[PDB]
């Protein structure tokens, strides 16, 4: 007869704002890792700041950020013109991936992107679209190289700024606002969340309920559904322990986000 949801106590509202209203992003091989956390984030206020989007949730669904916690969510923004905003993706790869923002095989999360034909265009180009060209290592998952070359391929190890045969990457594009339309420049703001891990940070909208430890409950202990009777436990779950699970893939103890109960799961 009950639907109690357990939300974490806390009131604090995210730096969305701070990251993307801005004036200029980042570059597209070195980009700020932003990180959010302990903060209430309303996914809905969002197709203000900049709409015109395409959003491209590999993983959770658009409309469903705002009924799930998150253990940390980070954000990188940064400019890449507008041939990679599907190339982008874990699947894809090349001159932008193996070399720049590398998305991992699996991930979960998605992706932010708006047209800059005269916002972020700029007389001459405004210069910062340095990218990496070529390396010798293809880049892991979110990993970045504040680092400059002297690419040779190999052939009289050279390391000399001429561009022959000591070919120099991090070269850049920039024109006058308006081209050939596909080298118009875009706006990327990627979302990467996790789950699991330690006591989650991130919750979204609050409807925390009071607790009835001896009948059965809708219960919603940050953002997993269950059906089933709580009560109290007698385990030994260390203060790093979150879930209690069984042989199978269900969870039979939980603890909850506030006063440190541990609570057992019996349907
Ligand atoms: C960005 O900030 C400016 C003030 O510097 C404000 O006028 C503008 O509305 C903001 N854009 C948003 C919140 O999308
Ligand atoms: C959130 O919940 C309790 C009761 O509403 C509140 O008094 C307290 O500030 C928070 N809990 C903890 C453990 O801080």
């Amino acid at each position: 007869t009950e639907s109690i949801v357990r939300f974490p106590n806390i009131t604090n509202l995210c730096p969305f704002d701070e990251v993307f209203n801005a004036t200029r992003f980042a570059s597209v091989y070195a980009w700020n890792r932003k990180r959010i956390s302990n903060c209430v984030a309303d996914y809905s206020v969002l197709y203000n700041f900049a709409p015109f989007f395409t959003f491209k949730c590999y993983g959770v669904s658009p409309t469903k950020l705002n009924d799930l916690c998150f253990t940390n969510v980070y954000a990188d923004s940064f400019v890449i013109r507008g041939n990679e905003v599907r190339q982008i993706a874990p699947g894809q790869t090349g001159n932008i991936a193996d070399y720049n923002y590398k998305l991992p095989d699996d991930f979960t999360g998605c992706v932010i992107a708006w047209n800059s034909n005269k916002l972020d265009s700029k007389v001459s180009g405004n210069y910062n679209y340095l990218y990496r060209l070529f390396r010798k290592s293809n880049l892991k998952p979110f990993e970045r190289d504040i680092s400059t070359e002297i690419y040779q391929a190999g052939n009289k190890p050279c390391n000399g700024v001429a561009g022959f045969n000591c070919y120099f990457p991090l070269r850049s594009y920039g024109f006058r606002p308006t081209y050939g339309v596909g080298h118009q420049p875009y706006r990327v703001v990627v979302l990467s969340f996790e789950l699991l891990h330690a006591p989650a940070t991130v919750c979204g909208p609050k409807k925390s309920t009071n607790l009835v430890k001896n009948k059965c409950v809708n219960f919603n202990f940050n953002g997993l559904t269950g059906t089933g009777v709580l009560t109290e436990s007698n385990k030994k779950f260390l203060p790093f322990q979150q879930f209690g699970r069984d042989i199978a893939d269900t969870t039979d103890a939980v603890r909850d986000p506030q006063t440190l109960e541990i609570l057992d799961i019996t349907p």
